[PDB]
């Protein structure tokens, strides 16, 4: 199985990191995937791209 | 309901913010979605990564 | 520019040709695109498959 | 962050509210986002549709 | 690498076995991916769900 | 018919180049498509951000 991760630009590499392990081991135990057959990849969206209700993330400040 | 929007690279904060305010607009009018539950984001496409019948509009700018 | 909308399963053909309506008109007026050039298509997402919180909405339904 | 999953058609119920459940709670540890900011959804893939070097998971007996 | 191909839906196994064997082929041939790395799948996407300028496929008789 | 292509950053505007000329030929090829009707984008996907077998690209010394 694959996942594909959406998150606001600015996480850590470590941060990224702890996605790509956690989701990893998330998808092991919930579909039995070898941990070597999952694949985890992240967009980093930058605040002017990302909008919640209209607005766009650099807009409601995060 | 979420949309993904896909544009070439360049436009600016302002022509972006009007993507997030109307596609979150249509999607209020079509689905009748509240307003703080649409959630839009935009992938910026390099110029030399989108392809238009085989061609990158990288090569088709010049 | 292309457009890829994800809503849970369920509305109807003309919900969803409102959607490929309005949000083709949103495009062309945010960034100015040719409406023949507007691409919008929808993903069909499941009640069994699309969480919110940590609950999907087939258990939220509930 | 919005976490988009992929799998081959097939789990039940249960296992994808598993894939729900223990990647939101994944997401919440990694980048320490409070509950209700997850998004999580899952897409079925069809066997026929899903190709691993040049070979339908169908073809690959699956 | 990974290709996510859309198609309008309707279109044979076989076809589908051959967008994953020639996309598969062009990917090797392009980034000199190992054959058993690439990875290929394919979403069909109902006609009433895919819209090019603002008209759903349905409605163009596709 | 259109492409999402993903690949690790770092390939070059020729490498790329090849992805859409290559990908591009093999969906008319599988489904009988005129150049024009395909589509083909690629996002660069930063080796921080890619994950197999839960640990990253940049990790795996790439």
């Amino acid at each position: 199985p694959f996942a594909q991760i959406y998150l606001i630009e600015g996480r850590t590499e470590e941060q990224k990191r702890a996605v790509i392990e956690k989701v990893t081991q998330a998808m092991m135990e919930a579909v039995g995937a070898p941990k070597e057959n999952v694949r985890v990849w992240i967009h980093d969206v930058p605040k002017e791209n990302w909008g919640i209700g209209g607005v766009s993330a650099k807009a409601l400040g995060r």
